[PDB]
């Protein structure tokens, strides 16, 4: 616990393995070496899902439960509502003054997301700047650290100019964040898509259940040219063994899988069974937690409500000084 | 009173004539018809003066006196300091989901004051984002009525429905403004412009001394081509009448000097020292006014602390409903 770190997920739905590879794993991990912030961003959730409130508000509580699930320890970690600090919103808007919309367009990922939305020009405001109500997060919860994929990289350099801008322009009382860089590639899908997601109706949730697990596994797309086990088939752009590498504890089996593979005799089948213990022994503990913590809702509501109230202590304490360094009347 | 009526200004220094026609005469008849709110525009005044909080902070308690000077009596109007109530940023945060930045792109008046600061791209988010930002400013004091020059229509406009979206999308919890319009229309500058500002430097402030606004008349722009008094002159174009026409109480003698001027033998000197005196007249108390309120500053301190109270008081419990209407996790 020396360098706060900050990190979230905007509540739209329930996490699945995709997230478990590519952030869990590293934030379980981080805890125990950083003092970790999660951010319940349901406020930046609603820049595009503000047409869906019910959906944003139901899945503040469970991605809770998955973070739980997933191993995320209550008296290591700081969880927060974004709704339920105000100080954030105060702060993004004293940061709309500090970036041009000149460079707010330029941003790569929310230029690629407006794309993939097709939005057009019918882009909603507040998406458009998300970025910087972004930067209000890390800057007031005064986080060094913040876990990074290379697709997020343009939001916290953005992060870093506001704040440089801002101590500059007021007085230096912003810490700049710093990049914690990658987690390795991202988990494809179920059938061989770049991106694993619920809406693709390629995903394996956290808390699918064990069976349900086998099943999704077994319908996995493999090798459009491996067309029964005597055949060779090809390993690049096989998510089977894309999942191998993310999950499998033993590379040793996972390289002699990949040899007899190429090799031919070896079905898709005996390569999925394998696959299914391998995700069976990194997902029970997370489906037993899951389940322990849904008798006890309570102990979930405890663990936001909580941390909560020490985000907003934090956040509280950083407009403080914001206030005062802005020269904002009264302070 | 009857409705709620909320004004404002952007602290950025001491009010001129434009502001006494403009509305603060105005708001002077409608304070007792009324439930008037005054908000000294703090934040709004920073995505312009980012740069320069200092100035900001000055002029919120040069423009209090300039208020209280022109004749609102802190019994009945409740003067606000935009920044110390941070429940306004957090309601903008939630209306910037309701409209697209290229409907932002389209306001007129937004898009005038870009093109005449030489921003181009390059203007800042905050300000570019205003204009929603002012309808947070509406929507959570609950104001009814917004008194607006034919300038400020499309803001009012897009309050509206801003409004309405909200209402539908939510729950009907926040009330569409409608508009005041007035008559005499943007008071032009000493230079001959359209607007009279302390930044174009053709402003007669209501602070200045019998002497100042004597000279600043002089020196007023009439009409070349009138060179001397015999001449025939006339009156489209000369600031002069337009000031006649916003501050003079006799009509009659108006359309008089308007009759001889068009003729000739009425020397724009004689205009000229006319109006001088009609703008000490309608000044003259405004003065005895102020420096009762200069040796009695604690009162001015009063004036906005305790306004600020009461409309911090109004807006809490607006955003308390807005927070249940949009199903807030929590609420
Ligand atoms: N996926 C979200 C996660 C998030 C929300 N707010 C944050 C603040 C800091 C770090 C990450 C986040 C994003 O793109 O940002």
């Amino acid at each position: 616990a020396r360098p706060r770190v900050l990190t979230g997920d905007r509540p739209t739905g329930a996490l699945h393995l995709g997230h478990l590879a590519g952030s869990l794993q590293n934030r379980v991990r981080l805890q125990d070496e950083a003092e970790l912030f999660v951010l319940l961003a349901d406020v930046q959730a609603l820049t595009d899902h503000f047409d869906r409130p019910e959906q944003v508000r139901e899945n503040v509580l469970a991605v809770a439960l998955d973070y739980l699930a997933a191993g995320l320890d209550p008296q290591k970690t700081t969880c927060v509502v974004q709704s339920a600090v105000p100080e954030l919103a105060e702060l993004t808007v004293y940061f709309l003054n500090l970036v041009t919309v000149s460079h707010l367009r330029q941003n790569p990922t929310v230029k690629a997301e407006i794309a993939q939305k097709g939005y057009g020009e019918r882009v909603p405001a507040g998406f458009f700047v998300y970025p910087v109500s972004q930067a209000a997060d890390i800057a007031a919860f005064g986080a060094t650290l913040v876990p990074v994929g290379d697709d997020q990289l343009p939001m916290l350099e953005q992060t870093r100019e506001i704040v440089r801008r801002f101590n500059a322009l007021y007085a230096p009382v912003l810490a700049e964040p710093q990049a914690q860089l990658s987690r390795v590639p991202r988990l494809p899908g179920l059938d061989g898509q770049a991106k694993m997601s619920k809406s693709l109706g390629n995903a394996i949730a956290l808390g699918d259940s064990a069976d349900e697990v086998a099943r999704k596994v077994m319908g996995m797309y493999t090798d459009p040219g491996h067309l029964r086990a005597s055949d060779p088939g090809r390993v690049e752009g096989n998510p089977v063994f894309t999942f191998l590498d993310a999950f499998d504890p033993d590379p040793a089996r996972v390289q002699a899988l990949k040899d007899q593979y190429r090799a031919g005799g070896l079905g898709d089948v005996k390569v999925k069974k394998h696959l299914i213990d391998v995700l069976n022994g990194v997902l029970a503990p997370i489906r037993t937690r899951r389940a322990e913590y849904e008798r006890d809702p309570d102990a979930v509501l405890r663990f936001v409500t909580e941390g909560t109230a020490r985000g907003r202590e934090v956040a509280a304490q950083t407009l403080g000084q914001v206030r005062r360094a802005m020269r904002l009347f009264g302070h």
